[PDB]
């Protein structure tokens, strides 16, 4: 019932990520050189690079570099770590996840995908690198068998 306050010996473990989101680099690659868990059991359902600036690669780059969850993503929104990367108008990130094993052709536990993110806000050059590598099809003016894939029914 009363919590102390002390009585640790370094507590470095979730101050990986959390640097990461903060725009950190230093603090992280620090961190990161120095034990940080990349698998860590984040807070907000995400991963260790999901939630890094993603408007520094290099961010990513530590926690990848090191081993992060550029593929893994969320059992309840799928939310794909290659989403933050084209969502945030960012290549760097992306090739830097294809670059470590990384899987860029999913779809949000919704019904989206990481590169039609992109073709929504403006990152147009991060959604051309990713419909490459987001599924071998790629046709302009084509259309696969109709598959709707998304919520049952479909109202116009």
């Amino acid at each position: 019932m009363e919590p102390a306050a002390g009585s640790s010996m370094e507590p470095s473990a979730d101050w990986l990520a959390t640097a990461a989101a903060r725009g950190r680099v230093e603090e992280v690659r620090a961190l990161l050189e120095a034990g940080a868990l990349p698998n860590a059991p984040n807070s907000y359902g995400r991963r260790p690079i999901q939630v890094m600036m993603m408007g520094s690669a290099r961010v990513a780059e530590l926690l990848l570099l090191h081993g992060a969850e550029p593929n893994c993503a969320d059992p309840a929104t799928l939310t794909r770590p290659v989403h933050d990367a084209a969502r945030e108008g960012f290549l760097d990130t992306l090739v830097v996840l294809h670059r470590a094993g990384a899987r860029l052709d999913v779809r949000d536990a919704w019904g989206r995908l990481p590169v039609d993110l992109a073709e929504e806000l403006g990152h147009r050059d991060v959604a051309r690198y990713l419909r490459a590598a987001a599924g071998g099809t790629r046709g302009s003016n084509h259309a696969r068998i109709d598959a709707a894939e998304g919520p049952s029914d479909i109202p116009d």
